[PDB]
């Protein structure tokens, strides 16, 4: 289990300004630590937020939040789960920002929610050092959903706190789960794009910093597109990512005659393209929605090479491998056409 620990700066809060905070599961002996994005979509204006607040307050607050979490998938301790990181100190930090972990805003007279996913992020990174962070050798930050987008967005500017707290031998990398997005056309129209765009207004949402400079003012939601801002960042980032994610989809309005299926095998194709440049990528050719936390995501395999390997011949490289590849997409081009997708 991992433990909740509240923040102890009560100045970064949840959206309806409960403290944020993080569940721990120390091992000690171990120099690597796992911090974790949770997801869960996000809120863009006063009246949806409104909404999220009344059936999704966990996603708004840490006033209900449960004393424990059981650690699953890359959290777990067990080998057997988790072959990949299972002696590793584990940090989940929960989504109660709303803010795809780009807000840096607090809540006043003039703000009804504060938007704090990216100082919660640096005050966890903060925290931590005096529990053992300090020691580390490797910061693996990982993330699922707005997690897994939250993880690009926040690398290197972890990276960046490390080195100038001092800390320049924690090798800071990146692990974007179901994160990686694509601004294209919707199958039917009425979209991301504008959400994205008036979410950082609401949020006052920040970006990394090569990003913001080429994109600059007015056009920063393009840097929450990972095939954007991607190339931009100097931090290590192993990209996963379903050809079809259930959420890019749902944006899509994608719910087989042939409109559909040159639509579908379009939007696999273009995935495919962005991830080609990507050195460290699993992209199978899956209907599905996250995978690093499921219980089963060691089942999952491309061209017979599970995440839980692939993930370690990524750290044997940063040390191509015999036998150990890194990059992993799939080229079928319809939804379970690869045999291991989850039932
Ligand atoms: C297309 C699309 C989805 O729109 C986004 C585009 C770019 C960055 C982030 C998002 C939202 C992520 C929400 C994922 C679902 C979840 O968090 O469970
Ligand atoms: C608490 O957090 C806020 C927001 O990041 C920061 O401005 C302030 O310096 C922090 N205070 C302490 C004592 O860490």
């Amino acid at each position: 289990d991992l433990r909740l620990h509240l923040l102890l700066n009560t100045s970064v809060t949840c959206n309806d300004g409960s403290p944020a905070g993080y569940y721990l599961k120390e091992s000690r002996g171990s120099r690597r630590w796992l911090l974790f994005l949770e997801g869960g979509w996000y809120c863009f204006n006063r009246e949806n937020c409104d909404s999220r607040y009344d059936t999704m307050r966990r996603l708004m607050s840490s006033r209900d939040w449960p004393r424990t979490r059981t650690g699953t998938g890359i959290l777990s301790s067990q080998p057997e789960e988790n072959p990949y990181w299972w002696n590793a100190n584990m940090v989940f930090i929960p989504y109660c920002s709303s803010d795809v972990w780009s807000g840096a805003s607090s809540k006043s007279e003039k703000n009804e929610y504060a938007f704090m996913g990216a100082l919660i992020i640096q005050e966890v990174v903060r925290e931590l050092l005096g529990r053992g962070l300090s020691g580390a050798k490797v910061l693996l930050l990982a993330g699922s959903s707005a997690g897994g987008t939250g993880v690009l967005l926040n690398v290197d500017r972890v990276a960046e706190q490390l080195e100038k707290l001092g800390y320049p031998a924690i090798q800071v990398r990146g692990l974007a789960d179901s994160g990686w997005f694509l601004d294209n056309k919707q199958y039917r129209h009425t979209a991301p794009t504008e959400a994205i765009r008036r979410g950082i207004r609401y949020w006052n949402g920040v970006v990394p910093e090569r990003c913001r400079r080429q994109f600059q003012e007015g056009e920063e939601w393009n840097c929450f597109f990972g095939y954007k801002v991607y190339p931009t960042l100097r931090s290590p980032v192993f990209v996963v990512q379903w050809l079809f994610d259930e959420a890019q989809l749902t944006v899509d309005n994608v719910h087989v005659q042939e409109g559909l299926r040159l639509y579908i095998q379009n939007l696999g194709r273009e995935l495919r393209h962005t991830l080609k440049d990507v050195p460290a990528s699993f992209a199978p050719a899956c209907l599905s929605h996250e995978i690093i936390i499921r219980s089963h995501w060691t089942d999952v395999q491309v061209k017979g090479t599970s995440l839980p390997r692939a993930l370690h011949c990524w750290d044997r490289s940063l040390h191509p491998l015999k036998g150990c590849p890194v990059h992993l997409v799939d080229s079928c081009p319809w939804p379970h056409c690869n045999p291991s997708c989850p039932t």
